[PDB]
Order: structure tokens, then C-alpha cells, then sequence
């Protein structure tokens, strides 16, 4: 069978440290090929993006990505909040 695992959190970029201009988080050195992923608010993990206002990407492919100029704002203001990834990887396994 398939055995899979949720790792421990991952949040090594931030909105305003960096030169990205955002937050972008990758499992590169994590996992090789997560089953799944969890991206989630530092400041309210428990809503899953589907109940949050802003402009992400997040899948299995590439991982975490907000740019901080995609959300709401006028002016100067308004950026990404920081973010943190758990993946759920699978090894084979008779667990
Ligand atoms: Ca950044
Ligand atoms: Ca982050
Ligand atoms: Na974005």
C-alpha cells in the first residue's frame, strides 16, 4: 500500500523579507513529489484558502506563490499575508 505523512510546517520566505516581493514556499529537500498540500495564513491557519480574501497559488507542482502586487489594495498598500506549507507525502510500504 501507499503509507503517507503530513510534515512539520514550512514558512522560510515572508511578504516583506527577501527580494521576491512576496511569499513563495517550496518542499524542495522535503519531500520529492507530495500526494498533497496545505497552504495556510500564519495569523489564521485554521481557514483553508477557499475562506481567504486573497490571490495565491498553491498546488502540488510548484508549491506556494503570492506576489504581493496581485492583492487588494490602492496605492502602495496592501501585500501578501505570510504563509506556511505542510505536504503529504507517500512512500510504499507493507506502514
Ligand atoms: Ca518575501
Ligand atoms: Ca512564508
Ligand atoms: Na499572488
Amino acid at each position: 500500500a501507499l503509507c503517507c505523512l503530513w510534515s512539520d510546517w514550512i514558512n522560510e520566505d515572508h511578504p516583506s523579507s527577501g527580494s521576491d516581493d512576496g511569499d513563495r514556499e517550496t518542499f524542495d529537500g522535503v519531500c520529492g513529489a507530495p500526494e498533497d498540500i496545505e497552504c495556510r495564513s500564519v495569523k489564521d491557519p485554521h481557514l483553508s484558502l477557499e475562506q481567504l480574501s486573497q490571490k495565491v497559488q498553491c498546488d502540488v507542482s510548484v508549491g506556494f506563490i503570492c506576489k504581493n502586487e496581485d492583492q487588494f489594495g490602492n496605492g502602495p498598500f496592501g501585500l501578501c499575508y505570510d504563509y506556511k506549507i505542510r505536504v503529504n507525502c507517500c512512500w510504499p510500504m507493507d506502514c
